[PDB]
């Protein structure tokens, strides 16, 4: 379960089980966009058009929806 | 903390606060929530959920 | 288990998987062993052992 | 601690420090307060709350 | 331990590796010795200690 | 320990060490202390102290 302060499992939880279109930026500033389908402590599986991207939490700066 | 009572002061007060990014890019809106890993950023209408790990400064 | 269940995907498949760095450069090729640090990519007929702590995301 | 002895004469003197980021960006203001996670720094007349992560080097003249 | 084991032959028999950096800069030399963190390469007329956490690849032919 | 004992070298000796951090940027100048989180590095005149997790290389001629 979900501790009311962890509000980010949370937002990836509401993302994974909506199938919400988010945009993922990377460190670099880069960005894709797609539908989280699963995601643990360390990476985030994310469906995109044509591709499949395992993404490492780590890389990650922010999720935006929309 | 210094870090846990700026952000929550920031929160509370509805500060207009600059987020830099480790590669220099940058946000500015209110930090609405946020937690021990996280910030939840409102700026230009929309919500971002931002990484510490990727925030280099807050500039108030 | 995300991680080992796509990574194993890959090797046993021999799947053509585009390696981003964290600094945006991309490398494809093919996943020839890999352990909780660290992943053998085989590309151009090159072997490059590449730590995890660089890679942003595997695609296919 | 090379680290907390600089940072509480930086801080007590009221120095002139110039922080670089890891990308290579530079600020140039006094530190009003650190920890072992951020530092405070004014500068041109602003707050800055800096994560240590973030920072690559301290510089004084 | 994959890495160990690469390091491990990589400086018994003196391969010839090149070294990618986090930035994506390279440097090509010899392993001359490393340990859980850092890697010491001896590349072109200079000894490197290269922090293991700034390597991205190591790349040999 | 590589680490330790490298810069337990370039110390004693004032050797001229050049620092690459992990943008790629460069100093070149003299350890003059350091500990398991920070180096303080002379160059040009000035005093730099330097985060370890912000050095990809130390290099010496």
């Amino acid at each position: 379960m979900i501790a009311n302060e962890n509000i980010q499992d949370k937002a990836l939880e509401n993302f994974k089980a909506n199938q919400t279109e988010v945009t993922v930026f990377f460190l670099n500033g880069f960005q894709m966009k797609g539908v989280i389908e699963e995601y643990d402590k360390y990476v985030v599986s994310l469906n995109s058009q044509g591709k499949q991207h395992l993404i490492y939490k780590h890389a990650i700066s922010t999720y935006t929806v929309e």
